[PDB]
This record gives structure tokens, C-alpha cells and sequence, in this order.
């Protein structure tokens, strides 16, 4: 069918049927409190850490899907229904969900009653605000009852779903006025509680799940809603919930407005209690009063909109392609904010249990986020560096709540350290803030082991240097960027994840992808050395880079494309000589980005091979042919059925590297073709195949070897967002931050007449108009700034708060 | 107030309405393959280990409750319903579930069609057999379609519920004939697969959940059933299922019969494949062949029943109280088999994730199981001892699948080791098989560290001696039998379980409970020293016991009851001096069982104090008064709200110790009264309050301090079963295995005229008739065996396969 459309003017995606191919979600919040909310108001929220401070409960992989969230019920003379269609699933006269930037509006109408709810998390506020408008659009007087409902989680989501032998006896609440407080374990080690409030006198409430719903009933028909009145239950263990009810009368045409808030509160220990066994509510009262009127809410809603408008205005594209404009000025940037906050932790696929902030994942997210909020990016870099060990390796991820590095999803990923150099460079190029290099940063999360940020950089670089294999290529260790390339593993026990099973310290298996990264990213470390006035170190660094290049050229090129790796037996991986996995995509991207084989045609050959063997209607697959059996020497990658995930699935993330590479060899047309094939705005009419959100990138699309080819998994949380924004904004469009200022160097489809990019950069804004009068793909003939022509492709830095005219002539 | 009834003749509990106060379950299997099944056919099955080999998926704490299991849908000309009512939940003309010994029989009737399903796991067979009978009891010919349904779990239940990121792309199945095979990850490290067969030609099938059910539908209305035909779906990732459909025609009065089997198969590494990508089904064919006619199914069913009759016949009571008869002769012994197999791993409360086989838990379960299958008992002891460390401490639990000890739920519980001595002694008293003391048993799961079972006991014993505190009482460590008495903890971080959070090797905190246990249990260690011919080691051990008995009297008695412990600061726990927790139950029980203070009125006074401060209509609470705030010096016990779990909850398990203790001071009337307050058969007429299974014991009943006083939690899996069986069968009824033979020493209510116990013991049967002409509580005046008066209270050992009549006159 048609499920919705883009609304550029209001910066929203509009969903017009509730039964989408899969629940389609949005994220609320940008700082500390977060929510996931689907087009039926399903989902949940949490504070900073989805595993350790989960506020509301949510069941993944449920039947039916996506049962649980913020459930308003309208009771009308025995009949009842919800604005989001689900959970009651009675036909609505009209339905609509608008996902916007930091908010979601869901509107439903049945039997003359229209209900419209705006969900959002205000700036600098630890709660999800919900403005509910109820209008009688019929001709008669209506007496109805409005019910609210959330189901609480017992804070620790893992304990919550396994430790019933204990936690069925720990649930505690307080009810006072129009507020329901969840205070489980507050009597002991917890200094925080949650509340659910409405800003009107209530007719009733419920806080015990069994009482409100009934043991053998579902969310579709809670016995209390069916009977048209709350039961005023007080929870005592089992399953605490929060539900208000409000009896309401409405004349024809009359509307009434309500503000519901799901809040989080942490008390100082000297302010924990009001009296014995009675929680100190001082801070709740403040939060609640802060939004006790619809007009206070509107003001915050508009403050949020202006906030987004500001962020987005830092890179503004005016072109003749509306789909492109929509990706660049809105959605890609929006998704980059989300991934920056969430990393890979919590979505409708990532369970918010096992994954925290990923080391390499968050470093890469920085690439597409640094320009939006440099301050927060700066601090993020410092937080990631602190989880680096003294030997230069790093904890593969850290706990969001504490920021402590941990090994819960494995260790010894030899590509990890390099990402820190790339992200630091990106931040420096964007800001000119070299002072970050001087910051004192813990090692191993140990303040007593601190050294400068630059010394962290030095140990990242040299972790590769000190860990090379028989070909002078970088040892792969447990895996590189590809988590599933496990060459030191040889596991036969079904019960341990490949990510954490023992992996030997093999000195044979090497990665050609890490080798490419090293050359590409090394460029940046050399310059940073030079800045630090360390000429000899810069020289030695450059030597190691030069030797790595020769190693790739000598032992890393297969003939028509770059190899992937060498396994523990010294056998090639990703060569024409293999039976399966003859060619992999990862090394093609980075080796060419590193500018290898530009002169002898090896790069062009590689990219042509990629096109030939890896290209599909839905994007470039990871490798070809797919593995058709388990290879004990390759690890997890061969455990997936053909075409799914790392086994010949389409990993959109690494498609960005090929886009970048095509730009290196000056083929703007092909680069843009690759970009178009996976960009949401261009593939919207196939939602029934893609299945997932049409307004955001996903991690994985089933490849040509899969029966479900074209079906996506794991939407929203993917490095595809950061890397595709970099590709399109810097490599194609050519507005590329550098140490000395803005480097202009587009590579576009020849047919393009031109476009305009408005770019805020280092304290002043640049209006850049690009003209392609000879219709070339790459190469700049003339640049003039403020009327005068300049020499070079590097715009000067003004920092004068003014707008500067820039004309760029392709030639 | 009643939702069923006991059927003694058929050894069943009959449930007559589907909406019980909580789902009421039964367990199938006694060897390797196990199922949990509720009164509506909810639940799941697994092989050996509910975490590592879970076959079918099940959602705990679900809404609605208990959705998912073995779901037959009868489709009748557009109407559809289920034999167990749930999940369709359309009204039935009749409904009935009988929970029997190792089978569950469920029967529904709607619109003239009756369906009856019998579920059981046959002896020596790795599958759940489901015999289904359909009958037309109406006047006209009927055309109907029968659907079957199970949802597969992805083997590893933890992964299954957390790792969608990956496991939505691994699901795989094969369909061949009338059989659906689930083979996820069989292509890689798993040598096992599951199947779902029916012994008849089918009309269609489904193996993809989304196809059978439909994204936005529930188990209540699968789109395929609504539609009256299978979609013939072949799973590919997402959520594999198994469903058959069969079009059936029934004349009036006609009945058809089908046999469905949920099977588990393991192949040798070299025999996994029939051909490339096609699984070796040879073993499945054999399993399916084995029960392809109702005739074969009925024969195994009767063999199971013979198995159970023989097990139960070894201890058989005849008395004037039929509630006591059914407890002793059927339900208590049935529960002891279940706990022996399952420890505390998997029920509707224990999630089958975090807990394997508990060290302390499985040792206690043996007490109530040795008479049933000594051979299996003997082996269980060796497995347990293998998880003991060389210093005498033990892993707190071990993985069912591999039997390796682990620390998943904490370490350094100083009561642990002693339970091994008790259980070994119990085994020997039962069998007279001292050979077990000479078995070579590993330490730390390490064969190279092996040594005799006796040496293991020696280290258990000396672990206490080598770990005493300032008063000569045993250092408590992380905790004693009470997992929540954590005195070396001082925890402030809410994110980690008290069970696993760091706990110092404290040298001050002491347990009077472990002291009591050490005296009581140490008596057996002395007896075994003597048997090993080590009179001097027996002397030394007796010294330590006598020294401990002095320490208890000098520092463990508060004046009117025994103290509980000393905290890390040297302060008394469970003393009149304390503000809360002035008296604890645990130390009263073991100290009196240890025979401390029988002569000076201390024992009796303690027991009277127990009656006065801990007694309730629902059993004895853990301590009094309850803790009304968190005591950081006490740990987890004060984290529960008052009246629940270890904070003044009624822990039925420790009530048995009070029952035994009452028996020791000769108060049989009090002992039996306590026994009756918690025995399922005696409170059946208060099912609504108790809430859980009315036919088995539960771990915990909310205490007088709780608003839910009387409501149980954590049914089925609890040491309450073994300890209460021991209490009634041995300490009250007086039939007590001893080293040299059966000891007869009843302590009963004075009013009883007598009773008869038929006991099978060391190769002979004894018919013991007890007579009470003077109406005493305790004291045997005369015994005759085979018509001849014997002296003393120990029956001779015959081992002659004959029946010997024994008459006991109390006086």
C-alpha cells in the first residue's frame, strides 16, 4: 500500500495507516532522558542507560508485536478505543501519526470524538511530556471517560525479565493527588523514583496491573476500561503500573486539554525522605508545575523546534533534487543526533540489554555529528579515550550510566584503536580546537594512569605498528570492523557467542582492511605530530605508513581487486583463488580512500570489480559468493544463511566507503548512484519490501543470495547515518573540513548544473554556490570569495560572525 | 474458594475451570527431556538444561498471563476454539484439566465437538507425546480442520530474548511429510535439532510465525486459523514455529485419534547430514515410528503409570486422615521427584536462566528422594561433590548441561559444605551402602585432583572448624542458608545483586545457624569416622562439636531463644536488644534439633517464643519484628517490603525445622499443627488466598506483616518438599532410617489411636502398625517383629524380598 509521506515544511514523516509493514518508531530526547515511540504509541523510556534505568516495561519479539507503551483509552458508553488504534484495534474513522524532530503526534477519532496526543521530551528536562487534546466534533453532548496507562519496569531491565523469584515481591508505589509514584527499591540502594502525573483532578486511578487489566485479559481490553471505571488499586509487588481515569463531559464543538508527564527524579541523600517511608516529592512537584498548563507545554515545544532549526541550519543544501535536499537538510542529520546519543544500544532490534556505547561505533558517529554540537563531541572523545587501555587497545564498549569500559561483547578487536584517531581528526578539522590534544585522559578508566589525549593517539597508531603479521599487514586479532571475521577462534561449542568465546593471540591472521585504514587514518596522525612540533615522530610515523602501503601493494592485491585477509593458516581470504568469498567489499573502500593504486589502475579495477560482483537493486553486498556452509576457520560470518547479516548481506555502512572511493577516482555519477540506491528518500515506494522505517537508514538489507532480498533488519541504530552523511556532504558535495579551513572539492554527476550549500564553520557562515557550466564530474577551475578570486581549494577562516559569498566553478 | 479437587483413586488433581487464581502447572519427564505445562496447555519443554537447550519459547510475566504453549485450534465452519479454552478464550460447553503423575490431560467441548489431549514424556524417550482425540457428539455430520501449534525457541534462552540484532536472521527449518524440523544453527556448531510430527497425512502446515499468526494478531486469533487453512510457510529467520492442519470429517458419534510428538535429536559429528544442507533424520524416524499408533502410546502410558506406582509404594501410609494420606502417599513424594530433577531452575517463577542445580538445594532434595531411587541418588551425590573445591568450600551451583560448578549466583556461602555430609549420611542410612565413601571424586571439576568421597566430607567438616569467629561460632561469609543475611557486604550501588556484589572475607561476622547445623550434622561425621575405623579422628571431631555446643550456650543464647548471628561490628543479631529482628526462626530449629537445652528448659522456651512471636494461621514467619528500613549492615534481607521473602515472609522450608524441633521436645501436637498449616491438602479450601497450586508446596507465603498475608509465591521448586516429607514420614510418623536399620520413634498427636506404614527398606518390606492405647505423644513401649518381641527400637535388616509384620505399642 501507501503508508505515509514526507512533509518537508513541517519536517515530519506522516504515517496514515497504523498497520505498517513493521512498527515504525521515533526517538524522543537529546540529552539524558530518552524514549522510543512507535506509530501506535508503543515503546518505552529510560534515563541515560536503557539497561540500568529503564522506567517503563517493553516486550521485544512479542505476540502481537509492539504491545505495550503509552496507552490512552476512550470509554464512550460501553465502547472503547485508542488514538493509536492499537492496543484495542477497533476501526477508527480517522488515524494519523506524525513523527517529527524530537516529538510524535498521534491522532485518532471514533464516534464523534477526536483524540490527539503530542509526545515529546523538552530540552533540559527528565520526563516525557504528553499533551492530549480531546474534541467533540459531533452534534450531541458526550459523557466519556479517559484512561491513561503505562507499565513500569523495575529499573534493571535484565533483572526485570528474569529474576521474578525476587522481583515479584519488590514492587512499590505511592499515590498522591493526580500523581502515581513508582518507588521500587527506593527504600534501599536507589536514590531515584519515577512518576506519572496529569494536570487535572482525577476520577480514579490504578497502580496494580492485574486489577486494571485482569489476569487473563490483554492490553486490548483491560477489565477496568471495559467496565468504565478505575479500581483504585494500590500495587504491592507483582506488576506496578500507572493509570489515571477522568470522567469528562463535552458539548458539541467543545475541546478539553490535558498534560501527562512520565518523570524521573534523583534525590540527594539528604533529601530522600519527606517522612518515614514517604518519598521526598519536592523535585517532582517542580517538574510537574513546570508543565501544568497547555501553554507552558507549547512554549517548550516551540523551544525544541527552534533548537532543531539551529542545529540543522549549520549545513543547508539548496539543489534541484528535492529528495536529496530532504536527506541532507533533515533526516540524515536527525538520524546522526540519535545515533550519537544511542550508539547501538536500544531500538526495536537492539534490546537495550547487552550493548552500551560502542567504542568504534561512537567514534564513527562523531564523524557525522561534530558540526552539529562540537562541545558535546569534544567531551564524547574524552569519554571514549578514557576506556582505552595502556597498550593502545580498548574496551570494545562502555556502560552508558557509568561510562566504564567493559568486555561484555568481547575484546581484542584490532581495528578499534584507529577509529579514535579518525574521530579526533574530524573534530579538530571541524573546530580548530587543538587544545583537546592536551587534555589529561585516564587509561583503563583509571585516573591515576592519565596522560594527554595526544599520547592516547600515539598508542592507537602504534598498536597497529606493534602488531603486524607475516606480510607486514596488521594482525586481525578477534576481528576487525567486521565483527564476524573470526580467524583465531575455531569454536565448536554452540553455547558461547563468537564475540566472547576464547580467541587466541594469533600471529598469522591479518586484515587488509585494517591496513587500508592505517594508511588512510595515519595521514591525520602525521599532521597532528607536526602540530605538536614533533618532526622526528612525524617522520617515523610516515615511514610506517609508507611501509604499510608497499605491504598492501605487494601482499594485499589479488589482481583485479584488493584481498580481504589472511587466515590462521596463512591462506588468502577474498581472493579469486577461494571457492567462496572471492571478493569482499570492506578492503576495496578503504584501500582506495587511502589513495592506493590511483596511478597504476589498481583502484579503478577494484571499483569495477565491486560493481561487477557485489552490486544489486538494493545496494552492494558484503562479499561474493556467499558462504554455503560453516567454516571453522572464518568464525561467525559463515554461520548466517546466505545473504543475511555479515554473510553477503547488504551492510549499508560499508556502502558509504565505496561511494567515497568512487569520488577518489572522479566518478561522481557512480558515487551518486550508490548513494541513491540506499538513501531513504529515494526508495520510499518499496516500504512493503524494505519493511522498516522509510525515513531512516537501517544496518542490513537482505542480499541477492537471500530469498528475502531487499528486506531490512536493525533500523535506526547504524553507522550508515554518520558515514553516508559524510559521503554526501563532504566527498560528493565537496564541502570538506580540513585543518586549515574549508576545502572545496566536489565530485558530482556530470549532468548537474549546480547547487548551493550554506555552511556554518568556525564562527562564521559560508554561502557556497557551485556552478558546473562544462558539466564535468570533478575538478575546480575557479573559486572567488567575497568578490575576489583566491588561489587553492581551501577557504580562509574568518570567525567574524558574518556571511561570506563563495562562488565555485567546476572545470 | 475451590477451582478443582483431589482424585485419590487416579492420583490426579482435577481442575474444573480454566481461570485459576494463577496458571497451575505440572511437570513431564523424569530423566532428560522435560516439559512445564499449565492447565490451559501453556508452557514449554527443554532437554536437560532450560537455558542452553530450550526447545519451545515461553514468555514470563506476560500480558495476558501464560500465552504460548501447545495450542490446538479446532476450526468449525468459521468458528474456532481451543481445548484448554486459552488462547482463543471462547466459552466452552465443558472444560477439564487433570494433572497426573507425569501427564496432563486436557479436555474441551464446543458446538458438538469434543477434543481431549493427553500430554506426557514417556520413559527413556526424548520427546513430549500428545495423544489427541476428536469426537462428534452432535446429531449431524461435521467437516472441521484441526491445527496444531508450537513456537520454537532458539535453543539458548538468554540469547533468544536479547540478541535479535543477530538471531532474527538465523532461524531455519525443514518440512518433510508430516514433520516440521527446527534446525537453527545446526549448519554450524549445534549437533541437535527439534521436530514436531503428527502420525497422519496433513492438509497443510506453517513454519513461520508471522504467516500463521499475522504481525498484528495474537495467539487468540492466528490469521491462518481464522481463514480455515494453513499458509504453508517456510521459515527464514524471524520466528520459526511448527503447525500442522488436518481436514477431518466426522459422522455423529465418530471419533478420530492423532499422535503428535515434540522431539529432540542429537547426531554424532560425522552423521549430521543426509546430504548437503539436509539434516540426518534417521533417529527422528525411529522416534516417530515408536509412537505412530495409539496402541503404542497407550502401552508407554501404562508403563509410566507402573513406574510411578512402584516408586510411591516404597513408603505407604494408612491412617484415619485422608488429607494426610494423600500428602504422604502421592503429592509430597511426587514433588520430591520434581525437585530432585529440577532443583530451583525452572518453574513459572524461576525463569530457567540464572539458576542451574544449586549445591545446597540439591543436597537437601536428596533427603526426600533417596528412598525412591537410591541409584540415581548415589550418582547425584558424586556430581555434587565434584563441584567442591579443595579447601572444602563449594561452587554455589552447577550447569545442568555440563555439570560444571560456577559462580553465576555468588560464592563463599559458608553453610554450603555441611549439606553434603547430611545428604551422604541420609543416603547411607537408607541403603546401607558405605561403598560410596570410597568412590574417587574430583575437586573443582578436576579429575587430577580426585580423592575419596570420605575426604570430601572431611573437608566439609573442617571448613567450619578452620573458619570460626571471635566467639568460636562459624564465620558466616557471604551468607548462610539465608542468602539475604549479608553481613560482609555494605552495598550502596543499586545495579548489582547482593548475591554477586563484592563481599569481603570477613573475620568477625558469625552464624548461630551454621553453629546449630554443625552440631546436628557433625554427629553423622563422627559416625562415619567410626565406620572408616578412625576412632581418633572421631574423637577429635567430637571435640569440635562439643566446643561448638559450648560456644552456642555461652554466646548463642539470648535468654528466651537462640541468637541469629553477630554482625561485622560484633553486634548481636536476633536479640531482644535489637530494635527489629529480635527473634529469627532458623537458629531455633537447628539448635533444638542439635539437642541443645533439652535439659534446662532453654529448648522449650525458645520454641514457645517462636510460637508467640512468629506464628500465624499460614505458618511461621522468618523473623520478628520485620525490618522497616534498609540496614546496610544486614544486606538484602532488609530490602524487601515487610512480610515478603526473607523479610518476615513465611519460608515454608524452615517451618519443617520447627516441626522436627517440636518433635524433639516431644510435642507431637504442636509439630503436626505446624505441619498442617502449610500442607497443600490441608489448606486446599483456601485456594483463592494461597493463589498458587493447591497440590504442591510453594517457597514463600506472605507474612503477618504483609497486606497479602496468605498469598504464596514461587510454587513447586523448593526445599519445603523434601524437608516436610522428611518431617512427617520420619520425625512425626517415626519411620526413620538409621545406620544399622529402620529406627521406630514416632512423635504424634496424643489423640491418635494409631496408623500403619508400609515401608520398603534394604530389600524387604515392613508393615508397621503403630498403636497408642495410653494416648502418649512420644515413647515406644514394645515392638514385635514377625510375632516375636524384639528389644530396642531398631528393626532387623532382612534383605530377603519378603514382607515382615511389625507391631509397635507406644507408651
Amino acid at each position: 500500500m501507501k503508508f505515509g509521506f514526507f512533509d518537508d515544511a513541517n519536517k515530519e514523516y506522516v504515517i496514515t495507516v497504523p498497520r505498517t509493514p513493521y512498527p515504525w518508531i521515533n526517538y524522543l530526547g537529546t540529552e539524558n532522558f530518552f524514549s522510543l515511540i512507535s506509530n501506535t504509541a508503543g515503546g518505552y523510556c529510560f534515563y541515560r542507560d536503557a539497561r540500568l534505568r529503564r522506567i517503563t516495561r517493553y516486550r521485544y519479539n512479542n505476540v502481537p508485536i509492539d504491545m505495550g507503551g503509552r496507552y490512552f483509552y476512550i470509554y464512550d458508553n460501553g465502547d472503547f478505543w485508542s488514538p493509536g488504534w492499537s492496543p484495542v484495534k477497533r476501526e477508527l474513522e480517522s488515524y494519523e501519526c506524525r513523527h517529527g524532530l524530537g516529538y510524535t503526534k498521534i491522532a485518532g477519532k471514533r464516534n464523534g470524538i477526536k483524540a490527539e496526543v503530542t509526545f515529546f521530551v523538552p530540552l533540559n528536562y527528565n520526563g516525557e511530556v504528553q499533551k492530549l487534546i480531546l474534541k467533540n466534533e459531533g452534534q450531541d453532548k458526550k459523557k466519556i471517560t479517559l484512561f491513561s496507562f503505562i507499565e513500569f519496569c523495575l529499573w534493571n531491565a535484565y533483572d526485570d525479565m528474569t529474576n521474578f523469584q525476587r522481583n515479584f515481591s519488590t514492587g512499590e508505589v505511592e499515590i498522591e493527588g493526580s500523581v502515581i509514584y513508582h518507588k521500587t527499591e527506593y527504600r534501599e540502594r536507589r536514590n531515584h523514583y519515577a512518576f506519572y502525573s496529569v494536570n487535572a483532578k482525577i476520577s480514579g486511578f490504578d497502580s496494580d496491573r492485574d486489577s486494571f487489566i485482569g489476569l487473563y485479559n490483554g492490553f486490548d481490553a483491560p477489565q477496568a476500561v471495559v467496565n468504565g471505571k478505575s479500581n483504585n488499586s494500590v500495587a504491592d509487588g507483582w506488576a506496578p503500573i500507572a493509570s489515571h481515569s477522568i470522567e469528562i463531559e463535552l458539548n458539541p464543538g467543545e475541546q478539553k486539554e490535558y498534560v501527562f508527564i512520565i518523570g524521573y527524579v534523583e534525590n540527594k541523600d539528604e533529601e530522600k525522605w519527606e517522612s518515614k517511608g514517604v518519598i521526598n516529592k519536592k523535585k517532582a512537584y517542580e517538574m510537574i508545575e513546570q508543565f501544568n498548563t497547555v501553554e507552558k507545554v507549547d512554549k517548550a515545544f516551540e523551544e525544541l523546534k527552534s533548537y532543531w532549526n539551529a542545529l540543522l541550519s549549520k549545513y543547508f543544501l539548496e539543489s534541484h533534487d528535492e529528495k536529496l535536499n530532504r536527506m541532507v537538510n533533515i533526516w540524515n542529520q536527525y538520524q546522526c543526533m540519535v545515533t550519537f546519543n544511542m550508539s547501538r544500544s536500544a531500538s526495536y532490534f537492539e534490546s537495550g540489554i547487552g550493548r552500551g556505547m560502542g567504542f568504534r561505533d561512537s567514534n564513527q558517529d562523531l564523524l557525522g555529528f561534530v558540526h552539529q554540537i562540537p562541545e558535546r563531541a569534544r567531551e564524547r572523545l574524552l569519554d571514549l579515550a578514557a576506556t582505552q587501555l595502556e597498550d593502545g587497545s580498548a574496551y570494545h564498549q562502555y556502560q552508558p550510566l557509568t561510562k566504564k569500559g567493559n568486555n561484555e561483547i568481547g575484546s581484542n578487536f584490532n581495528d578499534d584503536p584507529l577509529w579514535l584517531i579518525l574521530a579526533t581528526a574530524a573534530y579538530i578539522k571541524e573546530t580548530g580546537d587543538y587544545s583537546i590534544l592536551k587534555e589529561q585522559v585516564p587509561f583503563n578508566n583509571d585516573p591515576s594512569k592519565a596522560d594527554t589525549m595526544f599520547e592516547h593517539l600515539t598508542r592507537s597508531f602504534y598498536h597497529v605498528v606493534n602488531n603486524l603479521g607475516p606480510h607486514g599487514l596488521p594482525l586481525i586479532g578477534r576481528a576487525d570492523w567486521n565483527d564476524c571475521l573470526n580467524l583465531n577462534c575455531f569454536s565448536t561449542v554452540p553455547d558461547e557467542s563468537f564475540q566472547t568465546t576464547t580467541s587466541k593471540d594469533g600471529k598469522v591472521a591479518e586484515s587488509v582492511m585494517i591496513a587500508g585504514m592505517f594508511v588512510f587514518i595515519g595521514k591525520d596522525y602525521v599532521k597532528l605530530c607536526e602540530y605538536m612540533g614533533l618532526e622526528e615522530e612525524a617522520r617515523k610515523a610516515q615511514q610506517h605508513i609508507d611501509a604499510m602501503k608497499e605491504a598492501i601493494l605487494k601482499y594485499g592485491y589479488d589482481g583485479e581487486w584488493f584481498l580481504r585477509a589472511y587466515d590462521d593458516f596463512g591462506r588468502k581470504v577474498g581472493s579469486k583463488e577461494n571457492e567462496e568469498g572471492k571478493i569482499f567489499i570492506e578492503s576495496q573502500g578503504f584501500c582506495v580512500m587511502a589513495e592506493i593504486g590511483l596511478e597504476d589502475g589498481k583502484a579503478l579495477k577494484a571499483l569495477d570489480s565491486v560493481k561487477k560482483y557485489l552490486d544489486t537493486p538494493y545496494g552492494l553486498v558484503l562479499q561474493n559468493p556467499a558462504f554455503t556452509r560453516y567454516y571453522i576457520e572464518y568464525g561467525e560470518i559463515s554461520t548466517y544463511p546466505p545473504g543475511y547479516k555479515e554473510n553477503a548481506g547488504i551492510f549499508c555502512h560499508n556502502n558509504a566507503w565505496i561511494i567515497c572511493a568512487e569520488t577518489v577516482v572522479g566518478r561522481g555519477d557512480m558515487a551518486f548512484d550508490y548513494y541513491r540506491k540506499i538513501a531513504p528518500a529515494y526508495i520510499e515506494d518499496v516500504s512493503d519490501i524494505h519493511k522498516l522505517e522509510p525515513y531512516v537508514y537501517a544496518q542490513m538489507v537482505a542480499g541477492k543470495d537471500a530469498k528475502r532480498h531487499g528486506e531490512a533488519k536493525n533500523s535506526w541504530l547504524t553507522g550508515t547515518a554518520a558515514w553516508n552523511f559524510v559521503a554526501i556532504s563532504q566527498w560528493i558535495l565537496g564541502v570538506k573540513p580540513d585543518y586549515d579551513g574549508l576545502k572545496i572539492d566536489p565530485c558530482i554527476p556530470k549532468a548537474w548544473d549546480g547547487y548551493k550549500v550554506t555552511r556554518y564553520f568556525r564562527g562564521s557562515t559560508y554561502e557556497i554556490t557551485v556552478k558546473n557550466p562544462n558539466h564535468v564530474s570533478k575538478g575546480v577551475a575557479k573559486i572567488t570569495v567575497d568578490g575576489n578570486e583566491i588561489s587553492g581549494n581551501i577557504l580562509p577562516v574568518f570567525n567574524d560572525g558574518k556571511t561570506h559569498k563563495v562562488e565555485v566553478i567546476m572545470g
